[PDB]
C-alpha cells in the first residue's frame, strides 16, 4: 500500500505532465497521495496563472464575514457577522492596518504558535465565497474556471444526465482569518490555488481516521453534536493541533505558499487559517473514485448547513432515501 503513514505528499509536475489534470490526478492516487486528504502542487516553472495582479481592486467583496469566536483557545467555534461592502483595494488597505495586520515574527512555526495563543482574542473579517475567477482566459493548464464539471462526471460515470452548474469561488483573507474542520459538500474532492499574498496553514486528518475526529468533535461540541448529527457540515468548529495531539487523533500539517496548489481528497477533514492579506481561488471537483464517497457521505438536516443549488441532484441521485428528509433541512 502506498503511503500507509498518511503523510502530505508534494508533487512537481513537468510542463508536459500538467496538460492533462485528470490524469495527473490519477498519477498522485498511484502514488497514495490521497490517503494524507491533502497534497501540494507546485507548477512547472514556465506555467502562470495570468500576468499579473496589478488591476485587481476594483472587484467588490459584496458582504465581508467578522469571524467572531467563542470558547477556549484551542477549542472554539466562529460565527460570521455580516460587515458593509468593500472593494479588494478598500479591504487590503483593512488587512494591512495596525489593528488587523501580521505581527512581528520569526518564522512559520512562531506565527502558528502566535495564531493559536491569540486567535479567539480577535474578529478579522474574511472576503470568503465571492463567485468568479482570477486565471487567464489564455492559461489553459490547471484553469480552475475549465475545468470538467462534476455533473458531466456524475453523468459519465452513471448516465444520469443533472441540472446544475460548478463554478469556482474567490477568498480574500487577512492575518487569523480561519476556516473550520470541514470536508466538502457530498465529500468532494476541491483544488486551491494560492494566487497571491501572506501563506495559508492546512492542517488535515486521513480519510480513514475522520471518523475519530468526528467522535471528538462530539465530545467537544456536546449542545451542537445534539442539534445535528452532522454538525461539521456548518463549518464553525476549530480545534487546535495541541488538543488533537492529546486526543491521539491523526493529523497533519503543511502551509501553502502563493503560487501553489492543495488538492483535498474525498472526506478528508481539513481547516487552517491565514498568515496576512492574501487571495485563493477554489472549486470542487469529482472523478470516478469520488462516487462511492459521494454515495455515503454524510448530510446536515438541521437547517443550519444551507448550500448551492447543485447539491440538490447529488444527493437525489446518490442519495435517495435521504432526499426528503435533506430537503426540509433545505426548505
Ligand atoms: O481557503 C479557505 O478559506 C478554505 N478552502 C477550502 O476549504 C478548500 O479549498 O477546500
Ligand atoms: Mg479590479
Ligand atoms: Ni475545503
Ligand atoms: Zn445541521
Amino acid at each position: 500500500a502506498q503511503n500507509p503513514n498518511c503523510n502530505i505528499m508534494i508533487f512537481h509536475p513537468t510542463k508536459e505532465e500538467f496538460n492533462d489534470f485528470d490524469k495527473y490526478i490519477a498519477y498522485m492516487e498511484s502514488q497514495g497521495a490521497h490517503r494524507a486528504g491533502l497534497a501540494k502542487i507546485i507548477p512547472p516553472k514556465e506555467w502562470k496563472a495570468r500576468e499579473t495582479y496589478d488591476n485587481i481592486s476594483e472587484i467588490l467583496i459584496a458582504t465581508p464575514l467578522q469571524q467572531v469566536a467563542s470558547g477556549r483557545a484551542g477549542v472554539f467555534t466562529q460565527y460570521h457577522k455580516k460587515k458593509k461592502a468593500m472593494t479588494v483595494g478598500e479591504y487590503r488597505h483593512l488587512a494591512n492596518s495596525k489593528k488587523y495586520q501580521t505581527p512581528p515574527h520569526q518564522n512559520f512555526e512562531d506565527l502558528e504558535r502566535k495564531y493559536w495563543k491569540n486567535r479567539i482574542y480577535n474578529s478579522p473579517i474574511y472576503g470568503a465565497d465571492i463567485s468568479g475567477s482570477l486565471f487567464d482566459e489564455n492559461t489553459k493548464q490547471w484553469n480552475l474556471g475549465h475545468l470538467g464539471t462534476i455533473q458531466d462526471l456524475l453523468e459519465k460515470e452513471c448516465g444520469v444526465v443533472i441540472e446544475g452548474v460548478n463554478t469556482p469561488y474567490l477568498y480574500f483573507g487577512m492575518w487569523k482569518t480561519t476556516f473550520a474542520w470541514h470536508t466538502e459538500d457530498m465529500d468532494l474532492y476541491s483544488i486551491n490555488y494560492l494566487h497571491l499574498g501572506e501563506p495559508k496553514t492546512w492542517y488535515v486528518v486521513p480519510p480513514e481516521h475522520g471518523q475519530r475526529l468526528e467522535r471528538l468533535a462530539r465530545e467537544l461540541f456536546p449542545g451542537s453534536s445534539r442539534g445535528c448529527g452532522a454538525f461539521l457540515r456548518h463549518k464553525v468548529a476549530l480545534i487546535s493541533p495541541t488538543v488533537l495531539k492529546e486526543n491521539g487523533i491523526p493529523f497533519n500539517r503543511i502551509t501553502q505558499e502563493a503560487g501553489e496548489f492543495m488538492v483535498t481528497f474525498p472526506y478528508g477533514y481539513h481547516a487552517g487559517f491565514n498568515h496576512g492579506f492574501n487571495c485563493a481561488e477554489a472549486i470542487n471537483f469529482a472523478t470516478p473514485r469520488w462516487i462511492d464517497y459521494g454515495k455515503m457521505a454524510s448530510q446536515c438536516s438541521c437547517g443550519e448547513a444551507r448550500v448551492t443549488f447543485s447539491m440538490d441532484a447529488f444527493v437525489r441521485i446518490l442519495q435517495p432515501e435521504r432526499y426528503d428528509l435533506w430537503k426540509r433541512g433545505q426548505d
